């Protein structure tokens, strides 16, 4: 008479190839019968029963999604860590041949026609069979988008993609886009911004982030690229041209608003500024913690404690074996501040497991109780 | 026509696939033609350099299990992939059979070896039910049953169910027939890395009678009273970080007579994969018969060891004429000669992780 708990919890994210098979388990041990029922995104995909296992033979790309398992027995129910499972897959290039113009010194912005894939492929662009490798004048963005910073006469013509999936080597070529050249002397042109520094999240402890901005100007020799952290000059990780600044292993300090400003050298040409959020996140971790084991006395009141920490703060759910606590309508359920559940009036029916699932962009995390009412 | 290799991606540390699935690793490199790839499993050679830049197995088997890595190299020289370890989800079949043993006293029974990546949740049955942990009862981490207090009834044919929780296989092994404070299953030395979620340390203690045997938990020689569970024999440390680590000691005594405690300690080492301090510029220039300082300095737990590569080759520091390695971990080259021109790698190693920085060293005239 052991009331259920996992042995294991599962991996939060999982990358599979399509076509493979995928085994998830429900590894928990407790009185029986300990039985189990399968989620799909929150979704009923079995009844309770006898197998611990839910197993896809043939992956596809539409299996992709969260899964997560239920088990019970005569002592209540718990709620499994869900998973995330991702199918890597690469469909063929959509869009056709395409025509698009520039003028004469101002760039050139062809984007990569969109494929279904996941991950995002790796993108190579070719102009009549031959590579172009990023260089002073022509830049590829975090998108994929190839840009020319300063177009002239030779500059036009058809430009295509190949595109690599680097999960399951997939390699498919794109459609020709053929760009054209108008008005081709030279004079001055003031600096501007491409491509902008956008909006980026990113988890703490990951191998790099990258902000990125692409400037131009003419002549594109004086053309200089300053990066600000809320408004003081950054001189450390940035690369290509200035226009990638990629920080190794970002922490919450490094979060904030940079900023990409494009000036022109040895002139009075006043610069211009384009800036972008980088938010730096940490999941949930618990401080405080209920019990493994809680005993209580009928007609009374219980406080049971859940607090945890995390960026941004992670909100708090409560559960009744694997099924959602309404704080709202019952007035025997009261939720603190801190996330604590406080059950007042306790009855016998009250017996059960009590999960705390805490919540943020970043993760969830999980913590259990067996609530006894003597 | 004059770009120097690099990676636009760099592949996972571990991986975890079924057997009978398709791997397909990647070298997802970019530069100047042409872009050559070769392969290596455990620092041998799989291919010769070719276009091929993936590496594909089409029925993944147990031997396939390892670390791999590719070279990428052109005109301007060859890089070094930072190594994934591939691991086969795989179970076997219970090799041993039907076994005997006695005791007077506890009795010590080893769940029967089987083969499996990941080791197997085991179950115990007792003539067809489940014995689960109790007062008496103790499962190890090793999967080891132990009763403590062995008795007239306790005799008898015990087996384990074992469930592989990657593949879902489950299989039943051949029976078992069984027919003063000490420390049975004493704490053993665990390394484990931040982050996760959980580190556990184990002392399964035995004495008659049992209920007045107590096991205290110490910390570098202080008393630990979080942490602790199943009957004092587990302790565990929720996200361990590196202040967690040091001295655990299972400390074991009678709450009654003069009989003397039992001691025994196991060191806990939480670690941090190496990460760069100092990294050497993307292009580094430098004349011809004169000498070049390289930086690269890494910190880690254990205090990560820094090797260096050329094009994706060792550098000969047994022959450091020209090549000396400083203490703090940078590359000197001294008289440079332009065979020297090309990418140069430090790889910061460390027994929880790799990291890699590159740079490409141009000779002048
Ligand atoms: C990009 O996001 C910002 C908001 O950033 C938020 O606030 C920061 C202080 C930081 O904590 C980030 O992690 C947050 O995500 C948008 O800027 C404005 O944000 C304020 C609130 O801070 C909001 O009231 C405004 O409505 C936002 N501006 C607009 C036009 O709606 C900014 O707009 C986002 N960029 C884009 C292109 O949408
Ligand atoms: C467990 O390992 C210790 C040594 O641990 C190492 O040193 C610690 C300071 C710490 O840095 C750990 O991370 C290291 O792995 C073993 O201690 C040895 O004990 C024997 C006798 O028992 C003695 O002869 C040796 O000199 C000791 N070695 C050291 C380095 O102190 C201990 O034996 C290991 N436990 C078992 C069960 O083998
Ligand atoms: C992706 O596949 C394409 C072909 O589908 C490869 O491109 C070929 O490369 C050879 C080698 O010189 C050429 O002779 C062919 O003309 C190319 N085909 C096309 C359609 O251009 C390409 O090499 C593959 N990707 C990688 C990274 O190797």
């Amino acid at each position: 008479d052991v009331p259920p708990y996992f042995k294991t919890e599962p991996v939060r994210t999982q990358v599979h190839l399509e076509g493979n098979r995928l085994v998830l388990t429900c590894m928990a041990e407790g009185s029986w019968p300990l039985e189990f029922k399968w989620l799909h995104n929150n979704r009923e995909l079995t009844r309770f029963s006898l197998e611990y296992r839910y197993m896809i033979t043939s992956l596809d790309r539409t299996h992709a999604g969260f899964y997560r398992c239920i088990v019970r027995n005569r002592m209540g129910a718990l709620l499994q860590r869900q998973t995330e499972v991702q199918v890597a897959y690469m469909g063929s290039f959509e869009e056709g041949e395409k025509r698009q113009s520039v003028n004469h010194g101002e760039a050139a912005v062809i984007r990569a026609p969109r494929i279904s894939s996941f991950p995002r492929p790796q993108v190579t662009w070719f102009r009549d069979g031959r590579k172009i490798p990023p260089s002073s004048r022509i830049a590829i963005t975090l998108e994929n988008t190839l840009v020319i910073l300063s177009t002239v006469a030779p500059d036009a013509g058809r430009y295509y993609v190949q595109a690599v999936n680097d999960k399951n080597g997939d390699n498919k070529t794109s459609q020709p886009i053929t760009l054209a050249v108008e008005n081709v002397p030279a004079d001055p042109i003031a600096p501007t911004i491409i491509i902008p520094p956008k909006n980026t999240s990113v988890v703490a402890g990951t191998s790099e982030v990258t902000m990125e901005c692409v400037a131009n100007a003419r002549p594109l020799i004086k053309l200089h690229i300053v990066w600000k952290k809320d408004g003081a000059p950054l001189s450390s990780g940035i690369s290509d041209y200035n226009r990638r600044l990629t920080i190794a292993n970002p922490t919450v300090s490094d979060a904030g608003y940079y900023e990409c400003e494009a000036m022109l050298r040895s002139s009075s040409v006043a610069p211009v500024t384009r800036g972008a959020y980088l938010s730096v996140l940490e999941p949930p971790q618990f401080v405080r913690e209920p019990e493994r084991h809680i005993t209580a006395e009928m007609e009374k009141v219980v406080d049971i404690p859940c607090r945890a920490k995390g960026v941004p703060p992670p909100s708090i759910t409560w559960y009744k074996d694997a099924a959602l606590v309404e704080v709202g309508k019952l007035t025997r359920f009261k939720q603190r501040s801190d996330g604590g559940l406080q059950i007042s009036g306790l009855l016998p029916d009250d017996t059960g497991m009590l999960q705390c699932f805490a919540h943020n962009a970043a993760g969830e995390a999980q913590t259990s109780t067996y609530l006894a009412v003597t």
